[PDB]
């Protein structure tokens, strides 16, 4: 079962990439890979040995993931260090897909209130850019929609 | 027609916040809103005054947008400088939804193959971290699906 070092390698590379895709550092994604596979919390030093990277590259990557919400800090009785663990991957996505949806909609609504007053022949001037923000809404309704079809 | 400035400020505020949720700098989203709202390619300097930020905050934000592929350099005849312009928004999201899907897909394919060999009673051991990566597949299929339901 050298198999498992292989399944590990794959997963870690998947996440590294994806992260490079969302405009983030490969590590951030590399570190979440480690945690995603871990069945127990891991400290900074732990993660450093599993990926072999400075203490800082690990700390930042962790910092990015706490911002995002995929990772949270964990406290172990009798322990001085700060542990970490991967939040339920998919649930944390739902949350994001929903914040992004309430934000985009709130904007599309406010943008509508300004089109209330801005009317007549000018009401049409705004319709260019509002129709882009109006798509942004139809997209997160489904990306949300599709998300509440898997639970 | 201050309204416009008002709508401007909405859209800029909308994009600043979607960059801070995707773990990016608020600038990275503000910048996109300038090029998003503009009808012509701008220069780094043009945007600075548009958002009143440093020549570094703009360069920061613009290299990332190019990375993520929402903005692309543009050249003007008789102009020593560089110009930037947002790319076709939603098109640039179709492309990202596929890369992710093709990375996820592949890996999920490759994870099976290791489960081909790794079998019997252990074939069952792999099934934990796999059903996670299998979910991510069904998700990028719909957010993909959904995106190919708008054109």
């Amino acid at each position: 079962m050298i198999i498992m070092e292989e399944a590990k390698k794959l997963i870690i590379e998947l996440f590294s990439e994806l992260a490079k895709i969302h405009g983030l550092n490969k590590s951030v994604g590399a570190v979440y890979a480690i945690l995603y596979l871990s069945d127990k919390p891991l400290t900074i030093s732990d993660i450093m040995e599993e990926l072999k990277i400075s203490k800082g590259n690990v700390s930042m990557s962790l910092k990015k993931l706490e911002e995002l919400g995929f990772v949270r800090k964990v406290w172990i009785k009798g322990e001085r260090k700060n542990y970490y663990e991967a939040v339920d991957g998919f649930s944390s996505i739902k949350d994001i897909a929903k914040r992004k949806h309430d934000l985009i909609a709130k904007t599309y609504e406010d943008l509508k209130k300004l089109e209330e007053k801005c009317n007549e022949e000018e009401k049409e001037f705004i319709k260019q850019k509002i129709k882009g923000i109006e798509r942004m809404k139809k997209i997160s309704e489904k990306i949300l929609e599709a998300l509440n079809d898997l639970d």
